[PDB]
Parts: C-alpha cells; structure tokens; sequence
C-alpha cells in the first residue's frame, strides 16, 4: 500500500505539462494520442463527477483538486462534489454526471454511465506507460526491461509481450517473478548480469531501483513509480528521457479506455 502524499500532487498543471511534453519529444505522439492509439477515442466535453472517499486512509490533500485539473487538461467537463462517499456519488448522479471517477485505498475507479464501461487504474497505467516506453521513435529493437510486476508492473508488461517485444522482467519478490515468467513468456533479467536497455519501464514504491550498469545514453525511463527509480546523478548522466507523473497519465487512460 503505497498511497499518494499531498506532497506528490503540488502543481499538478506543471507535473502534467512536463509530461505531456516528455511524452511528445519520446513518442511523437501527445499523451491524447497515445490514448487515441491505446483505445481510439477522443474527449467531448463529457461530465465528469468526482467525488472525495472518506474511506480507510481518507481524502487526500489536493487529490480530487489534481483529478479536478487533470480532467479538466484533456477537456472534460468535471466538477467535485461538495458531499463524500455515498452522498456525494448521490450529488454526482444528480447533476448529470456522465462519467464517475473516485478512488479508496486500494481502487481507483472510473465508471462511464453511459454505456457501462469501467476502468481501473492499476492496468490502466501500467498499459498507458508501457505503451509510451515502447514507442521510443529512437529505439532500436522491441527489447524492454520491466522493474516490478505488481499491479501496475505486470499489466504493463503483458501489454509489452502483446506487442511483441522481448520483455526483460525483474522483482525482488522471487515468487512474483516466477509468476510473470510463466503466465507471460518475459525473460527473467538477472541484475548480476546487466545490458543496456534503451527502455525501461519501472513501477515500484521504491528508490533508485534502476542502477548505472542498466542505462544506456538517451535511455527511456517510463515510470509511473513513486519516488523516482533513478537518483537525479544518473538521470544527467546517461541523460534519461523521464516519463514520470503522479496521477493524470493514469486518469487519462483510465478515462479515454470508457469513451
Ligand atoms: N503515477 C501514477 O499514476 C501511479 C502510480 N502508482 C504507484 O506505482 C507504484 C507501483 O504500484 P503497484 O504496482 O500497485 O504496487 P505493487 O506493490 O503491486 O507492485 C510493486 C512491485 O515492485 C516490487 N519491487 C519493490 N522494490 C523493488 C526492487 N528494488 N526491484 C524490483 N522490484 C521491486 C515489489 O516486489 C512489487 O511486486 C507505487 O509507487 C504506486 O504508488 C500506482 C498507480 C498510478
Ligand atoms: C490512485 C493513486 C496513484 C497511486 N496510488 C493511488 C492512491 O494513492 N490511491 C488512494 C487514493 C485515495 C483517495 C481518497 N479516498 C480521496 O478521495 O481523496
Ligand atoms: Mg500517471
Ligand atoms: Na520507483
């Protein structure tokens, strides 16, 4: 369980810029062209309920003010209930909600009204960075190494072995790595036995998960993880194109996959 901090979602508008841009200058497509690629949708105004979860943990500082902004950034119509819980999912429905998006401590949600799709946001994520990863314009093989295969990680690299890469997949829980080796066909990566990848895609809760041995100049880090999985040192020195957002990538593939 490792929850968003208020911390992590301070200028959330700049956070989703940069990313928007880091995305563009890697994929050449924006992060609404990668969702238009992903699920072949696109936004109209639709309304957008969000409402705060008193559940477990609770509400968190600045959450539904990011997913206020985020929603609002690829053009939907959103609003945040006054009320929490049940009598804001009330409020939300009665002023003609369209799509509803809210999160407890181990769901985030979205659920279109309209035609009855839903979308979690473990997969969702997982998915929508390893799609960005793996349209590095400047890659030169389908050759990915994948850095945990929890919820996030291990949808994403399905997603990756979809598409015919070859996935190169490690976790420090042994049993989770057997899993993944035997449900999706990904090579196992050996730490002790590194190679330069010019892609990655890492989602752990942990720090400097990516050591030096693995990086290559120019290098695709992908990373919806939480702190950073590589230290700012190495980052500027193998001049890492970072892929990494606390929330609003995930939104959006969330939303767009219920369009
Ligand atoms: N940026 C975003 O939009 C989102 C971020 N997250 C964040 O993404 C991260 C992953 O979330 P989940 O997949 O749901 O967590 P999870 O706990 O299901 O999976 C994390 C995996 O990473 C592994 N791991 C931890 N340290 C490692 C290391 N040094 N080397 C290899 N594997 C390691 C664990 O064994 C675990 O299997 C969390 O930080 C979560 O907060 C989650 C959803 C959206
Ligand atoms: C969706 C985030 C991305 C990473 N971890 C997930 C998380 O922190 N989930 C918990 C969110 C709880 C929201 C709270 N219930 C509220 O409504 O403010
Ligand atoms: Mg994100
Ligand atoms: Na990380």
């Amino acid at each position: 369980m490792a929850l968003l901090t208020p911390d992590d979602l301070i200028n959330i508008n700049m956070q989703l810029q940069k990313a928007d841009s880091a995305v563009q200058e890697v994929t050449g497509l924006d992060i609404k062209g990668i969702c238009k690629a992903l699920y072949g949708t696109f936004s109209s105004s639709e309304k957008v309920g969000i409402v705060p979860v008193t559940s477990g943990n609770g509400i968190i500082g600045n959450f539904s003010a990011s997913l206020h902004a985020i929603t609002q950034y690829f053009g939907f119509d959103s609003f945040v209930t006054d009320m929490p819980d049940v009598s804001g999912y009330y409020e939300a429905v009665q002023n003609g909600a369209e799509i509803i998006l809210m999160a407890d401590d181990r769901t985030f949600l979205a659920h279109n009204l309209k035609n009855g799709k839903m979308a979690n946001n473990q997969p969702c994520t997982g998915i929508i960075y390893a799609e960005i990863a793996s349209r590095y314009l400047k890659a030169d093989s389908k050759d990915v190494l994948v850095v945990g295969l929890g919820k996030v990680g291990f949808p994403g690299a399905e997603h990756l072995v979809q598409k015919d890469f070859r996935v190169y997949g490690y976790d420090a829980d042994e049993t989770l790595l057997e899993r993944a080796t035997s449900n999706l066909g990904i090579i196992p990566f050996d730490p002790a036995n590194p190679k330069k990848f010019s892609i990655i895609f890492e989602a752990t809760p942990c720090a400097n998960t990516i050591p030096e041995a693995v990086l290559s100049e120019n290098c695709v880090l992908s990373t919806p993880g939480i702190p950073c999985a590589i230290s700012e040192e190495l980052r500027d020195k193998y001049e890492v194109q970072l892929i990494a957002e606390p929330l609003g990538i995930g939104t959006a593939s969330m939303l767009y996959s219920v369009l």
